[PDB]
């Protein structure tokens, strides 16, 4: 057997030749990248800005350290480190991981991946994508009188060691992400959410053997993806994917779900309700933020229609999505366990009746 994160893994890891990513990516100027461009083309691949110039993004040079990081945020926090060689989660003070990282002997392969900054002093070096901003849910919808806390998954700072192995997982929620190296090197091993792939994924989840089974061997493609220095990667919802730590790095990113692929991101979230994810725990009002983009949605095409206008495509499918999910929940049988997550600025059972007819006009009227 060989397991995930192990030497042996690695070397067979770093030897297969998979399909170039240039197969599906676009590769795009951070001024092509709008949210005009995307309501047209979609967004159901990912997308590669070799520069950042106009992506919006901000932060420090080349240059910063991870010395620097741990002045900026205080090596006292504790955070979560990965002991990849064992796919297990560990605990550390930045404090200690830095030590870790900056001795040239390293007895043992750690990963940091989740360390989320906003709420620092290294916040401030830092200013995300401005496409990630104009279509985030967080961005757009999240009212400021809400007794639910606004979740903080746009800044995570990521430091691993040559060889960090995150094994092939679809990110919480179903969100989007953005990726920068700053220096060093990623490579992405990229699935395509097809019905087929999602099946066979939630499959190897639930299965003992999950270690022992690169999932990579269980789809048409999986596409390596290299993210070199300079470079932004924006990854689409439900993309599978796992990552390498080709050379010591350093890099940024984010999470944020938008009204492009609603359907995508209930699957998902539905999918890790099921495998029970640990993961989820990073936004833990999804639905909360479900219920507020339903009405905002509600809107949109209740004017549509009463002015004569069809509405676009994806708007059609995501509402009807959204639809079907706050109905779902609200299932005399299981409503005591979504209660809470329903805000209190909203009619439940209204709602759910004004987009059944919203759609009903919608799917009759053509
Ligand atoms: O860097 C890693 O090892 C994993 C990163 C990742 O999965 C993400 O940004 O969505
Ligand atoms: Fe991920
Ligand atoms: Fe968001």
């Amino acid at each position: 057997p060989v397991q995930a994160g192990t030497r042996t893994f690695i070397k067979e890891l770093r030897s297969r030749v998979f399909p170039s990513a240039d197969e599906i990516i676009i590769k795009m100027h951070g001024s092509q990248l709008t949210q005009r461009y995307l309501e047209k083309h979609g967004f159901d691949v990912p997308i590669m800005v070799p520069k950042l110039d106009d992506l919006g993004l901000r932060l420090p040079s080349p240059t910063f350290s991870v010395m620097d990081v741990e002045r900026y945020v205080g090596g006292d926090k504790v955070i979560d480190v990965i002991d990849v060689a064992r796919q297990a989660d560990s605990k550390m003070t930045l404090h200690n991981y830095v030590k870790y990282f900056m001795n040239p002997n390293r007895p043992k392969v750690l990963n940091v991946i989740s360390l989320e900054f906003s709420d620092t002093k290294m916040s401030e070096l830092v200013e995300v994508p401005d496409i990630a901003k104009k279509l985030s849910w967080v961005e757009n919808y999240w009212p400021d009188d809400s007794v639910f806390p606004k979740p903080f998954v746009q800044k995570y700072c990521l430091m691993g060691v040559q060889d960090s192995y995150t094994d092939f997982h679809i990110d919480f929620g179903g969100t989007s992400v953005w990726y920068h190296v700053l220096w060093g090197e990623k490579i992405f091993y990229l699935i395509k959410p097809t019905d087929e792939n999602l099946a066979r994924y939630e499959s190897w989840s639930s299965s003992v053997t999950q270690s022992e089974v690169f999932f990579g061997d269980k789809v048409d493609k999986c596409y390596k993806c290299v993210v070199k220095q300079g470079h932004t990667l924006f990854v689409p919802t439900g993309w599978i994917h796992a990552v390498l730590t080709s050379q010591d790095c350093m890099a940024f990113g984010g999470n944020f779900l938008h009204n492009l692929n609603i359907g995508m991101q209930l699957r998902c979230y539905e999918m890790e309700k099921r495998l029970k994810t640990p993961d989820l725990f990073k936004f833990p009002f999804f639905e909360a933020i479900c219920w507020f983009v339903a009405k905002n949605l509600l809107e949109t095409l209740k004017e549509l229609r009463e002015d004569g206008f069809q509405p676009q495509t994806y708007l059609v499918q995501g509402v009807k999505a959204l639809h079907t999910a706050l109905k779902l929940w609200m299932k005399k049988e299981l409503v005591s366990e979504h209660a809470f997550e329903i805000p209190d600025n909203v009619r439940p059972g209204h709602l759910i009746k004004e987009l059944s007819k919203v759609i009903r006009a919608i799917e009759e009227e053509n």
